[PDB]
């Protein structure tokens, strides 16, 4: 039976090189480990495959092309893609996704012991640099926004497109580092961050509310499959501890 | 084209008797509300008809028969269940489910100011009684346990059944006020009695994490679509406005 393709990105703590490898053994990681326990659970070979442009996928408004692992699938050139994947109404269209194996909201990370409280004070001002992953699911909320606060961040993001958006979160973190800089991120990454590095801090509350889901090629049969496969390690405690596993930092005061 | 027939059941504050009436107009709640902008987002007519037997929905262990809602979707009886009806693993083997609408897990109700703490306070005693809504997604959460703690509570309510396991969140919610018992119940539905009886909390965390979402027989075109509509919402900021108009009340100390 086929082995099926999953393209996949780097991000951590979801995806990571194994520092030391060939094949599949090169990776670990949260959502490693999930790809691993669905292989199992559902009985299926597979080849991780990084996603070529590393993005996570939005729509061109000039041409509609699909860009990132969205459009891995879209193409049919990947079975699943078991990655930080965000469920979104835009992708939904055009992709299916399983049900969720983690919640998160779009939140700011930004430093400690400042004024800013809010996305409502950033909007209101611009010595305070902000932006997001480009051509990510955070980014397509602003985009789209028609909730004030965020038509207005949008409209400041995309006059400064070129400097404020930035390739992975990686970099976004470390432009908060160098400069006066809010990220725009997932929550979920922000906890992982935050922990690790005693500097960064979530800035307000969650801005919405949605979850990470594998993604397929519409129509798949394995969407349904992996979702009862998650349902069960999510009521067996077993998507907890995979959380707690590879959310672990020393802390901060 | 068809009206739907959607299946759904009482309970405050999702469904309930409008206060005053026929059709569609006696009813009123969250999930009315949401039923009602499902319809003009996605183009149909319907029908709303109370499940017959009032309940959830479960398997029978002995013949392997579902009831409640779930039943009425597994017999194509209803195009939708628009109602709290759970998101779990043994119903996605039957039946399909939208995105899930709202985020809860199960916890603990009982009143204020006593020494129990959590579920593992209540397993290793037998003076407070304990249970759930029979035939509902907590029960079988607990009968098909194989945590420890969980376990261990279900043998104790299993024994007692004819006692401690309710019609109903109302006879159970009654049952803390009128008994030395704790209640097993989601934290939605807790969070609503909790800032409407002052008498009343929450004892712990969550015990698990899923959703709500609308049930469709499996296959069902509307699947999606709705899943669509309910991520449009969700983004858009309605549906968190929804929760607000429903989730009111006094509060407490
Ligand atoms: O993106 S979803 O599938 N649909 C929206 N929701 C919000 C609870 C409405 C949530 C909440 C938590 C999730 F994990 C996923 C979703
Ligand atoms: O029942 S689900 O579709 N899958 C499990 N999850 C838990 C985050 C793993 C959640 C979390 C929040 C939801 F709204 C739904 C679900
Ligand atoms: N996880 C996001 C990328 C990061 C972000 O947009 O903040 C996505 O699925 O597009
Ligand atoms: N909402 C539950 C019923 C209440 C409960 O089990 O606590 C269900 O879908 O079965
Ligand atoms: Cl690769
Ligand atoms: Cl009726
Ligand atoms: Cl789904
Ligand atoms: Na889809
Ligand atoms: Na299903």
């Amino acid at each position: 039976n086929r082995s099926l393709i999953v393209t996949t990105i780097l991000e951590e703590p979801y995806v990571l090189f194994k520092k030391s490898l060939y094949g599949n053994d090169r990776f670990e990681g949260y959502c490693i480990d999930l790809l691993r326990e669905l292989s199992t659970i559902l009985g299926f070979t597979y080849e991780i495959r990084l996603v070529e442009d590393g993005k996570y996928g939005a729509q061109d408004d000039v041409n509609g092309q699909w860009n990132g692992m969205v459009r891995e699938l879209i193409d049919h050139k990947a079975d699943l893609a078991v990655a930080p994947l965000a469920i979104t109404y835009v992708r939904e269209k055009v992709i299916d996704f399983s049900k969720p194996f983690m919640t998160l909201g779009i939140s700011i990370l930004y430093r400690k012991g400042t004024p800013i409280d809010s996305a409502d004070d950033l909007a209101k001002q611009t010595k305070i640099e902000y932006g997001a992953v480009e051509d990510g699911a955070t980014m397509t909320f602003f985009k789209k926004s028609k909730i004030s606060t965020y038509d207005k961040m949008w409209a400041f993001m995309s006059s400064r497109r070129q400097s404020v958006l930035v390739k992975s979160n990686e970099e976004g973190i470390q432009r908060v580092l160098t400069s006066d800089y809010a990220f725009l991120m997932e929550s979920t990454t922000i906890e992982f961050v935050t922990q690790r590095n005693c500097n960064l801090t979530q800035i307000g509350g969650l801005i919405d509310s949605k979850g990470y889901g594998v993604g397929t090629p519409m129509g798949s049969p394995y969407r349904d499959k992996i979702t009862i496969a998650i349902l069960q390690l999510q009521e067996e405690g077993k998507l907890h501890m995979m959380k707690e596993k590879w959310w672990r930092g020393n802390g901060c005061p």
